[PDB]
């Protein structure tokens, strides 16, 4: 991370100075705001962590509960969910806390054992390469706790308004502003019945499974009724079953379990297959009758319920009745992201996680949107983007519903989906159509940055390249070097650059506010195939060196090479970068490939950013 | 980490709940305490970070200053001192925040350019595999920050008694308690010049070079006068010398200028020599001269001083004048530790690393002695062990001050010390002679534990076993087996647990108070040879899989295997154990190696002990 930019600043770096473009938090929801997002949930939480961010907007974010959450239901976090806590920087904390899940063991009853079970199988969890980031068990609450204190800590000292249910909101296509009325109940014992009223600009339901913002603008969930109901327990107990602190599924003649271990080493959740006039204690008896002949000793009981949902799905996720918008559609004012649009059978494995990649693809949008860098029409992207890859993964986990080697195909997919990593746009407004794909056969276009060891030629420290990619909202623009590039700049990544900073139509110039740091809005990172030693920073562009802040300081994190130190650990073999001709991968905001494009087709990139953004 | 042993707990674990046996801290210094900590710098905040921990001992720091520090001189941060912040939980931040220092390069004048530098050297800071942390650099003030909070969050919530200047120490050799009484002077407004008394059981100067609690004791700093005078300036400046990000040793026909790039990216410190009526100006005008033909435009200087220091040493470190201490000398009730009691040459390159080691040697054994679980002679091994590795440190840089390959082992030897892992204790009351030292080769008894990577068999994480090592005041024994000892448990690691637990006259027994923890005074972790998927929790002695806290909850992380998916990751093989007899490497509570024994050899294991703990 980068600090001390305008001058020394002590304490935690991690904490923002307080931006005096953003109103002290009021005990009163405003009057007026940017953005209304409804729900402290993960969808609610991650959205409102991102748009805090930006001071310059003002965001509201409500929540019926009176506080935050100590003991959530959810607990899987999923290795991609992980990359993007790394870019809201605290995956750190998530690793050091977290239970991870190395193996998932699976157990049948033993053949010539009557009525016990025994252990058949066992798998990596993770396979090997799929991301730089393992899957993790944490308590939803902690999740909760990191985007707060990233909303507390940010220039924008956002904190929610506890204690609000929302009514209704309506739009009002006439309005001239704010055409968003959102209509809330004060909650709270002290304000009981009180009624408040918010004119929003924008307004986001992160509501939930049985949201309010989704019937509010006619929306609805389609889809079969709860295939299967389990009884979920978060129990400290104490057992003789040798694989409790590996996340398990549990066959066998009394019934199925799912064994996840939980953070701290000693917690452990169950859940116990069904189908409330439901007891813990019924749970704990059927719990003992599948682990029979291991013993399972319950002492405390923090928390039990019961999961029952079944998949359904919005149509689309905004307020716009168009099925396909298209340049003459309204235009949206209301959002869906979570539950509230989407909600997955325990089976698929999603949890939260699918959840908050709805947030993390609305956040940026919608900033860029207020603040006239984006057509309107952006915001169309976010529901044809988040309906097709979410009804897409309910149509495969309607099949994973059970040749042999078909079946470890499924298994291995359903992997890299309950992983997060299998989300991958179609071509759109935002998507390429890959037809320069083999420059970089390791960025598919369309799916996640697939990050990848590099080493900073500033001060040779390893790092993941992909990690340059913060949740700050700016686009990246990883720039991998032909072979002779930086012996011959007449053409490949520095004539990049050349372009990029003195032509008046790059979109560079076109597009980066005036007054602001030439990296604003672009984040340039260029990676040279030769070893870091042989890169002489002083002889290259300004681009790759700018200056920046208040005393024009340097940045120094610009430049990269390969990690040629390790074995097999070059980038460029890793992720198939033609070495011949280089690469320019674009990535948005939210990390994911736009383009794959040659160095050299500056039209190209022009007219990539001119068809969305506002000169 | 492991939380939730007693019932679920919201909130960050690392926060520990406030301990009953520790009463709340108060304005006025207590009347009477356990230990009185000098000093809050980098030494007194270490033992007072060690001492929190144990909320049954009366612990009170005080310091003259007015409150926490927020830019301090130290910033280098030692491989073996990120370790002991890792014991301490912690070091996790400070390897996101600080800055690594990967290569050092190295600039003289340029043969064929006239009073120009160019780049002459360049070498890999830390040799391969010898720590699994980097040097970093951050200033002294955040890693206050951090013991301060250490503090804080403990079952001790202990915090510092600021505007406090120890003005006397004093010990009654015939008081039948708190024999040490220490006169305090307030040095805030509010209560400038009064006088406070502390009636203390042991008191600890970790009050600098000019410590009043050493000239109270009588000690004195012998050594030479200042070698070297440094200009230090930590800036904000612009240059486009390519290796600024680079730590970095000058020569130059124009004088000498070290490098310290610092965290954050862009501060950077500048060490000037010279030999106040000296000014910034004056040295950025010499660095200037320095760096020629590369520019350096300062922007701002958030910190500069004058680093001057001679290398000085007191005979003791306590308040015992026997040179060496016997069974019947008086026994020690003061300590020094810091640069109250040894200061090194600027180019030693100890910075304030070695310093906190000498808190962290002395903390346990007070902590030992307080609770009766170690004989009062324990407090001699203190001064003998921490006075001789610094006057070896002092001795060796005073040759490191300049046959070509005679002076690469110069230079690589001066590495391992710098890195402050080069410590090795001679034969003692707790360290042995090393006669099986064959057993485990790579843990040289006497010195720190060399972490390596293992697999814990309860979940297949993968993890270094010299984590296992916190500052909680353990003994840990690293339990390698033979080969054959899970498959034969007539003798072995098996039957090492069998009399650790059964036998009345294993220390483990005769040691642990009753009603504690099985594993609250030696903490025991098995590592076998076989793959973790070949070990059987079920079939292990309970002392590997100990219950544990109100609940009985099982602790599952006592049992490791070597990493055998990756090449050349086998423990074994990294640490050369003897495969055949196995090893039992013990280790003290400060992570040094006292000894290195045969399995079978329990008599060796419980004589070892019964040296010097009380039953
Ligand atoms: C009983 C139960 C048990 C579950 N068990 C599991 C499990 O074991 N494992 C698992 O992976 N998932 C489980 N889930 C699902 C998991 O909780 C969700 O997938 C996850 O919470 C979805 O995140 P989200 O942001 O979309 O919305 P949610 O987490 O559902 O949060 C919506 C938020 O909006 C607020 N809200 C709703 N309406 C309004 C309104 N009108 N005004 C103001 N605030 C409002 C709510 O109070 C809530 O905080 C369970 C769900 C339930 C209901
Ligand atoms: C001007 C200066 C510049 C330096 N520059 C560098 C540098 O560039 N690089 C580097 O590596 N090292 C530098 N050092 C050295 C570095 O600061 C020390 O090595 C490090 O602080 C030692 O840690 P310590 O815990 O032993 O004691 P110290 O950090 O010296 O702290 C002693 C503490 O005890 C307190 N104290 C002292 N006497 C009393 C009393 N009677 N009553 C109450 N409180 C008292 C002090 O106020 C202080 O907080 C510098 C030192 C000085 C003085
Ligand atoms: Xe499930
Ligand atoms: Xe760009
Ligand atoms: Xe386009
Ligand atoms: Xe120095
Ligand atoms: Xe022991
Ligand atoms: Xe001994």
């Amino acid at each position: 991370m980068q600090f001390h930019l305008n001058g020394f600043r002590p304490g935690n770096p991690l904490i923002a100075p307080a931006s005096p473009l953003a109103p002290a938090h009021t005990e009163a929801v405003p009057s007026q705001v940017d953005v209304l997002i409804v729900g402290c949930g993960p969808a609610g939480l991650t959205l409102a962590a991102q748009l805090a961010a930006f001071p310059d907007i003002r965001t509201c974010i409500v929540e019926q509960k009176e506080g935050p959450m100590e003991l959530g239901q959810a607990d899987g976090i999923a290795c991609r969910t992980m990359e993007m806590f790394e870019a809201f920087e605290f995956a750190d904390s998530i690793l050091k806390e977290a239970c991870w899940i190395n193996d998932v063991t699976f157990w049948k009853p033993d053949p010539g054992q009557p009525g016990r079970i025994a252990r058949h199988g066992r798998v990596q969890d993770t396979e090997d390469g799929l991301s730089e980031f393992p899957h993790v068990i944490l308590n939803q609450a902690r999740v909760h706790d990191h985007y707060l204190e990233r909303m507390r800590n940010s220039p924008s000292r956002l904190e929610p308004h506890y204690a609000r249910r929302v009514l209704d909101v309506k739009v009002d296509h006439g309005a001239a502003d704010y055409p968003v009325t959102v209509t809330l109940e004060r909650c709270d014992a002290a304000h009981a019945g009180q009624i408040e009223t918010v004119q929003a600009r924008y307004v986001v339901g992160c509501d939930g499974a049985r949201s309010n913002v989704r019937r509010a603008i006619g929306r609805q969930l389609v889809g079969d009724s709860a295939n299967q109901a389990w009884g979920v327990m978060d129990v400290l107990a104490v057992t003789d079953f040798p694989d409790v602190r590996y996340k398990v599924a549990i066959q066998s003649e009394q019934g199925n379990v799912l064994i996840i271990p939980r953070e701290g080493g000693h917690l452990v959740r169950f859940y116990v297959e069904m189908d409330r006039n439901i007891t813990v204690e019924q749970l704990i008896a059927t719990a003992q009758r599948v682990l029979h002949p291991y013993k399972l000793e319950v002492k405390n009981v923090p928390w039990w319920s019961v999961y029952e949902i079944g998949q359904r799905i919005c149509a689309k996720y905004d307020d716009v009745v168009d099925a396909v918008a298209t340049p003459d559609s309204p235009l949206p004012r209301v959002f869906i992201a979570g539950d509230a649009c989407h909600t997955h059978s325990p089976k698929a494995g999603q949890g939260m996680n699918f959840s908050m990649q709805d947030s993390f693809n609305l956040g940026w949008k919608l900033a860029a949107v207020l603040r006239k860098q984006c057509a309107p029409e952006l915001l169309h992207t976010y529901s044809s983007e988040r309906q097709v890859v979410a009804q897409q993964l309910i149509d495969f986990d309607r099949e994973w519903a059970k040749d042999p080697k078909e079946f470890q195909k499924y298994f291995e997919q359903h992997g890299r989906f309950t992983a997060g990593v299998g989300t991958h746009y179609a071509p759109s407004l935002l998507t390429g159509q890959a037809k320069h794909q083999a420059l970089a056969s390791g960025f598919t276009v369309g799916m996640r940055f697939h990050s990848a060891p590099v080493v900073r030629v500033c001060d040779a420290k390893p790092v993941q390249l992909g990690h340059c990619g913060k949740a700050d909202g700016r686009w990246r623009l990883y720039a991998f070097a032909a072979q002779n590039d930086l012996a011959q700049p007449e053409s490949g990544l520095l004539a990049l650059c050349r372009f990029l900073e003195g032509d008046a139509a790059s979109p560079l110039r076109r597009f980066t506010p005036a007054g602001q740091d030439i990296d604003s809005i672009f984040d340039l990172r260029a990676v040279f195939p030769q070893a870091y030693t042989e890169v002489a920073l002083e002889t290259l562009p300004a681009l790759l060196l700018p200056p920046k802040g208040q005393l024009g300081m340097i940045d120094y994190e610009k430049v990269f090479s390969p990690d040629l130190k390790n074995a097999g650990q070059d980038i460029f073999e890793l992720r198939g970068i033609d070495r011949q001709q280089g690469a320019l991968v674009v990535v948005r905001p939210d990390q994911y490939v736009a383009q794959v494009l040659p160095l050299g087709d500056h039209a190209a990139l022009s007219a990539y950013f001119e068809s969305f953004m506002r000169a």
